[PDB]
């Protein structure tokens, strides 16, 4: 019967189309829709419970750098998993296993098809993995054997059989992540590997499937420090590598409406965002509005006290370096940099696996240092640290693991500024030297703008308030960065006002002493042809006061639902102790006083505090370490 | 007969493929790729009807968010639209259909599919929406009510149904738009609205549905301001929320090409930038071709006078601030902050809802100021303003809407320049402090770029020109930037001069009073043994001649086919009246004078014009407010 | 028989889904799958051919634009190509055939399917086109007369060919790019055909076809100087632009995974980066490990002496500019802009098409200075030159081309940091005026970081090594660079101390003679009563030791597998001399020396070591001009 053999397999071959090919070749060919839309589907669903503590049956492929082939080393465990090779003391899909869970909360359930010297075609006619694993991602890492034609693998056979291996994995319920291959000299010798695992990522974006660039994980490494032979890395480098994975998961980057940071990227708890990924791994982290956060969002990111919290913020950072920056209070414990997450200390050069600024002559070795007390100026900006490299970056900030704490902590916005290499710093002064740009605070009084047509009455300079630069700010962990007992942890600044008489007057403005946060300042170069008509300057370090812009219940009860607060009540002096001292959320401000000998003079003044700050930095950043 | 049952509903189930499955279900499996194409061929045709002066119509769902939800404020108005809640007096559809064809110029047509407390699956299945309203473009918004279980919805259930209905309305020939749900406490209580949406957002992109982040919208906002509810918004939510959703539009967001404004991004008007998307508004914007453009494109963006001309430039800015330049001139009525397109003033706590930085301590409350006149210094750059959040904005370069404008005002260039948030200015000394960074205009006379092998010859240094930093720059409404009738109006700079000796001055260069633009300087700090030896410095701000490089009519006539013109011919002072004056367009200059009390010394100097301009700026500013 | 008809032409059509369409219905509004798939899988092969020194047969669609159109000038020649108007005397397409194969080494194969005056229906109905050509990848280009009416052509009309002229090179099995129409005054007139090819590229996206921004290429230059008429170019801007369609595909543009470069972002030889597509030409690159690279990268770009060797790193940069920053060694022929690749000097405004601000206020006409010799401060980080305009760039790193390169050039890395337009210098003091930054390299001895609740014990500054900023960096081709034999090349500094007892000093740092590279220090402003109570400043230029953090062989042999160096062993002064001096890969170091004449004081210094550097500048760079 027709039907029979229409209902039979070779059915739709005996039905052709109008451009006389059968609907079989036109099923054939346009079956990368059905791929495509159930590998976003799966990864859409991937990231959904990586984002909300989760749980991934992770299916981890392909070859001996998947497999954590390490041969050389002394910090190798013997052959597991189905590969015939000494594996490294930790792998890549183990440190993902053990890292994502850790930073995320998605439980991650390791089905290793990993074998040493393997290709693409061996992995798709391997007899082992020929059944569904029934997992829920698959990271696919085939490149290195096929380029050096292990099995008479070829360029087109690679291509085909890594296509069909992406096909096979979607087909099979599992979202499929390709993997730019990883290992070997940083790109020496000009690897044929690279060029034919990007024909295979293009081919991959046909089927939707992310691209980890796995090969720009340890670009700006130090290549004895990964690497345990001349491909494989040791148990540091595959470490970075599940870690950095894990990062490309908790940043979003499983989506493509994924979005780089290239820009100065400001985001706290509880928002989505396109560009940095926010997990709260144990699902305490208290994302309420509260008047007491630091920011106008007022979604306090309150790491309570007596609860193991873990807030991670993970993103791809489309800069050589960045500078994290972020409005934290209390004893936050804050790993950013790979190799601080893990490290087994079997070999004492996995230290120097952190990433590293390329340029031996833009940076000295890096010596990491984090800050764990970001509870001094409390309220104000602190620099969390610098993130190096081109890549996903992972930022977590927890809090005793074992629910010892005893103040809540506060992260109530963590900005990813990307900076220069050069230009970044690992902490303030933290580092040999700091290539620091000159920042100049100006305030005219009276200011022109917005006059037009009249000339504004001149004003006697008198005092003043300058938000304080960065160079004016200390640094150190709690109420240690705050230079009130130790006066020499904030740098000397200048004061230079102008006024339309052309005369100047320049003052270093130094810390006065250890006893409370108040400035004097020294006149350095003046245009009066008396020094004895300088006034005098004195300056403290305040905050501004808060006043209410629109009080809740002012156009109804519920009726400017919340209350919008801003800091322009005034200036208050702060001695530096936290117990007496305003929160820091207004601003530091340094509030200058002109104490005149004669009459004050009357002008129109431009008032320029210098500072130096670091490259593009906003809001001055009190520095925790 | 056979036939007919292949004719028939089940004929596909009949015949099976060469994997045993049915061609149904192939067929089933993969026609995301119809919808995908489908789907992008519907955006493609929505994008150009926006950015051609078109007609949209708009079909909005989902749920209450949608609806314009308002229960609790006073601003309400009865339920409209199939609704049964009271609605705010500005929803987010209605706002959207008000202003993307004030921006753009493209006419919205509203079917409002919103019901207060619906699902995905409600909607879906919702009696009056089963048929096809014949729209253009629909945006989706369901996942609040999906996370609370309303009428049994589930994760799964939520996300078949969000599935379905992008579907259903792409098969309808509808651009399906999929917004991230907007509401609620910036991410407070971590909503499990935002995950579940997450995922339907990559699963949207499985069909190519554009997202708009409509949770990052309210980021940077104050809560109470926007709020009527813990999770509705009020009217100017609402409003916020649709004109961002309009500025998406109009940015080229609906495009896969569609790429963010990262760095410094200069666009005209009639160019075509996948950054930064420009609509013509009324398409009176005279795209011509002058020499009398302020820029080398020469594309005037003439807002001519007499005509009702709308400039908008719309993009997403990836990063937390940015700032507006331009080469504006004439009276343009310019707004870019939310908030100020629209603002029915019912609740006086809708002023404070603008895009503030988050940071109490980094910024004061957000009082924004824009300009109107930037007819003053005409042909230098202007400084439109600060964009403060991450997200879509819009740059509406406006003038007299009655057609009541007696000059031409010129858009040439748009410049917007992702800025650090802490260092953006509303405008130019607009707030309580600038941030500034210390530029140094460094001059070698004679340079020993280029040289090689040979010295040369020591040149004496009497006289040279320097681009004026940003400080030297006044703000002010049209002439009143010109700081010569108020010589308050520009900060005093310091012109560090340096050779090989080791000879340095110093000296502080201040506008010599009220008539005109000159510049005198006082001698702060040198390494000559007596003042007397100094010499006295003086200065005029003033602009480059005009030179031809290359005169068409030279290589034929036909045949530089334009001119090339530089401004290089020499430096003319400038008085500051711009019926006299040249055209700024050659840059702002103080072109000094050094008058040496003895002969000349010889040497080969270095000369450091300093003062303090904005993060990253590019060329100096003038304020126009 | 029925089965005869299933195998039939109309076999589809007989049988019908569930929804009551026929199956053949579903296949071909489905089919846009099948066409994104073969388009992605032959442009990731087209992307590996253009990085692998591979072949492409580029087929070149479409109208006038595409066909080198040029009636108006006198650099034409006689119509090619199946083509019926004069040719400019060279076209974008053989622009691109000469271009692609130079910088890359892919070979490329022209098929001219470029008629002018043709629309997307004369295209696809034209006779000697509907033949497969056999070709790699299309470049496809209608707009301009589909939007005249030309054979009567509607934006329906033209929207459907279109697509259909990608479907059918699709089939063919090219892949398909489509290129934004380029062409006439950059905007002017609000060209329709920029709507209707924005229309049709995002019906493009559909398919997966690469957007070429064409209409960007021309934004940043002189219309006179690239333009023939008013809509065509001549032979130089159709050589821009098929030079920036090369520099598309070297750029990795062909893949969905290209990311634009929006911040820092530094690459090297053999890396594989999605941001900067490096092509090796000729093969000849080595890219071995050695720890005599003056990255911590350690992957020597060895550009080998007597081999013709070109290095070329493509990327899209998303700013109006960026700096080139490269560790480079040796003689090294750099070319980065459009217009100096090739220049037949057939008409003297073609010099004038550089890449050039459009403020005429914020440039002068743009005279492009690259450099060939960047064998000066060996190891130190090169100023390479700057990039102007948003688009596709090209960096042509290359050695002598017949082979006769005496030594081996070293490409080690290369940094592109996108800058504001106006923070841009084509060469260090290489224009009329550099817009800086004063940058402030700061260092506190002791430092408060990391300190806590301890006060640690005042030092006495006698010694310190700061960073050399920028402005005391020279620039000139090889040694000329170092100021040893002319002190005038580099730029006098500030060196500012402070002190906790507010003791500030301010030092003017210039060279100190011709004889090496010793800086001698002015005193300029102090606090101190004495001037005679200042210390002598004296400091040399100088680079810091090689210390080993790890040796290989430390944990076995093989076992940390490579030496992890840093540069922290010491300050060793250098004279200038190459054949004598370290490597300057440990940086370039200021050494102060501080001469107290009483006793040195003892306290908590702030050492601020003030210069002028480009806005963002990570590393002090060399100049090589």
């Amino acid at each position: 019967t027709l039907r029979s053999q229409l209902a039979s397999t070779g059915g739709a071959a005996m039905v052709k189309a109008s451009d006389g090919r059968t609907v079989e070749q036109w099923l054939v060919q346009s079956d990368s829709a059905s791929f495509r839309a159930k590998n976003m589907a799966k990864l859409a669903w991937c990231d959904y419970q990586v984002h909300n503590r989760g749980s991934l049956k992770c299916c981890f492929l392909g070859d001996s750098m998947t497999a954590g082939f390490d041969r050389t080393s002394s910090d190798t465990i013997p052959a597991q998993d189905g590969d015939w090779a000494t594996r490294a003391s930790m792998n890549y899909p183990y440190r993902f296993a053990s890292y994502l869970p850790e930073q995320s909360g998605c439980s991650v359930y390791i089905t290793m098809r990993a074998i040493s010297g393997y290709t693409a075609k061996q992995a798709y006619e391997e007899a082992l993995w020929q059944s569904n694993p029934n997992c829920d991602i698959v990271f696919i890492m085939y490149a290195i054997n096929d380029s050096g034609g292990v099995a008479g693998a070829t360029l087109d056979l690679y291509m085909e059989y890594m296509e069909k291996l992406i096909r096979r994995y979607i087909d099979w319920g599992c979202a499929v992540v390709v993997q730019r291959p990883s290992g070997g000299g940083q790109g020496a010798g000009n690897p044929a590997w690279l060029h034919w695992a990007k024909r295979m990522q293009m081919v991959a974006r046909v089927y939707g499937c992310p691209v980890f660039d796995a090969h720009e994980v340890m670009l700006n490494r130090h290549y004895a420090a990964v690497q345990s032979d001349g491909t494989h890395y040791n148990s540091m480098g595959y470490a970075i590598h599940g870690e950095k994975l894990a990062s490309m998961l908790m940043a979003g980057g499983l989506l493509d409406t994924y979005k780089p940071v290239v820009n100065e990227t400001t985001v706290w708890t509880g928002m989505m965002s396109d560009h940095i990924g926010w997990c709260d791994a144990r699902g305490n982290i208290g994302t309420g509005r509260s008047d007491g956060a630091y920011t106008r969002d007022k979604v306090t990111g309150v790491l309570q006290a007596g609860k193991a919290t873990i807030c991670t913020f993970s993103f791809y950072l489309d800069a050589e370096a960045a500078h994290i920056y972020g409005k934290l209070d209390g004893l936050i414990n804050t790993i950013y940099t790979n190799g601080y997450w893990w490290n087994n200390g079997n070999k004492p050069y996995y230290q120097y696996a952190v990433d590293i600024d390329n340029s031996f002559g833009a940076s000295l070795q890096r010596v990491n240092k984090s800050a764990n007390n970001y509870e001094g100026m409390p309220g104000s900006r602190k620099f969390v640290g610098r993130l190096i490299g081109r890549g996903w970056h992972t930022i977590t900030l927890f809090t005793n693991l074992q629910g010892e704490a005893l103040k809540d902590a506060f992260v109530n916005s963590i900005t990813v500024q990307p900076i220069p290499i050069g230009l970044s710093t690992e902490q303030m002064w933290g580092q040999d030297e700091e290539r620091r740009y000159r920042v100049v605070h100006t305030r005219r009084m009276p200011s022109p703008s917005g006059q037009g047509g009249t000339l504004p009455v001149a004003v006697a300079l008198t005092g003043f308030q300058m938000r304080a630069p960065q160079s004016f700010l200390g640094t150190g962990p709690g109420t240690n960065a705050v230079p009130a007992p130790y006066f020499y942890n904030t740098v000397p600044g200048k004061l230079k006002v102008y006024n339309e008489k052309g005369d100047y007057i320049e003052w270093l403005v130094y810390k006065d002493g250890s006893s409370g946060l108040k400035w004097k300042g020294k006149v350095l170069t003046h245009s009066f042809a008396d020094v004895a008509s300088v006034p005098t300057l004195t300056a403290y370090m305040g905050t501004a006061k808060q006043n209410v812009i629109v009080a809740a219940g002012s156009s109804g009860a519920n009726q400017p639902l919340e209350n919008i607060y801003d800091y322009n009540a005034g200036l208050q002096e702060q001695t530096g102790n936290p117990s007496t001292d305003l929160s820091w959320k207004g601003g530091i401000y340094l509030v200058f006083t002109l104490a005149w000998p004669s009459t004050a003079p009357t002008g129109y003044w431009t008032i320029e505090l210098e500072g130096s700050d670091w490259f593009g930095n906003s809001e001055s950043a009190v520095g925790c370490f």
